[PDB]
């Protein structure tokens, strides 16, 4: 995240990091066995990270369990991002607890002009690298679809939408992939894509997830 503000711990408690030896990728808990992530977060040997604020230092609400199988979407296109969606479910239920928490599913898409919470641990610089130990937020509103087409022609499908500032200096980066994009209390959005970090006319793109609650749902029930 760049140009955002350490969250708090626990703050989030939907967050989840994917760890593979390492931070990877962020995750969002939507219930007590089931991660929405990014497909191109896709790797075998993850460990879903709960209830963390600093990835690097056990501070006493952590829950880590290993995915037993994951789920990319059935149509993931990795060369344009389309449907960059995965489910991973854990071997085992977390405990649901006030710092370690499911969030909830849309029952309605996002409008534009709605703001909305994105968090994880990529970058948090646009011209530069630095790498935080502690979760960072970001405040950002969604952008209309007109905008969005604007910023990158020919590449934004019915299934991704924008959100942040054309001003730049404020986005999610490389790191924050597969994580949270919340907007009144719901999962609307998944750290997806976008052109560097924080650039001008560069916002971030999302992956719109209430295109996906019927497979989401369906999976669930099946698996
Ligand atoms: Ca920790």
């Amino acid at each position: 995240i760049v140009g955002g503000y350490t969250c708090g711990a626990n703050t989030v408690p939907y967050q989840v990091s994917l760890n593979s030896g390492y931070h990877f990728c962020g995750g969002s808990l939507i219930n007590s066995q089931w991660v929405v992530s990014a497909a191109h977060c896709y790797k075998s040997g993850i460990q879903v990270r709960l209830g963390e604020d600093n990835i690097n230092v056990v501070e006493g609400n952590e829950q880590f369990i290993s995915a037993s199988k994951s789920i990319v979407h059935p149509s993931y296109n990795s060369n344009t991002l389309n449907n960059d969606i995965m489910l991973i479910k854990l071997k085992s239920a977390a405990s649901l607890n006030s710092r370690v928490a499911s969030i909830s599913l849309p029952t309605s898409c996002a409008s534009a002009g709605t703001q909305c919470l994105i968090s994880g641990w990529g970058n948090t610089k646009s011209s530069g690298t630095s790498y935080p130990d502690v979760l960072k937020c970001l405040k950002a509103p969604i952008l209309s679809d007109s905008s969005c087409k604007s910023a990158y022609p020919g590449q934004i499908t019915s299934n991704m939408f924008c959100a942040g500032y054309l001003e730049g200096g404020k986005d999610s980066c490389q790191g924050d992939s597969g994580g949270p994009v919340v907007c009144s209390g719901k999962l609307q959005g998944i750290v997806s894509w976008g052109s560097g970090c924080a650039q001008k006319n560069k916002p971030g793109v999302y992956t719109k997830v209430c295109n996906y609650v019927s497979w989401i749902k369906q999976t669930i029930a099946s698996n």
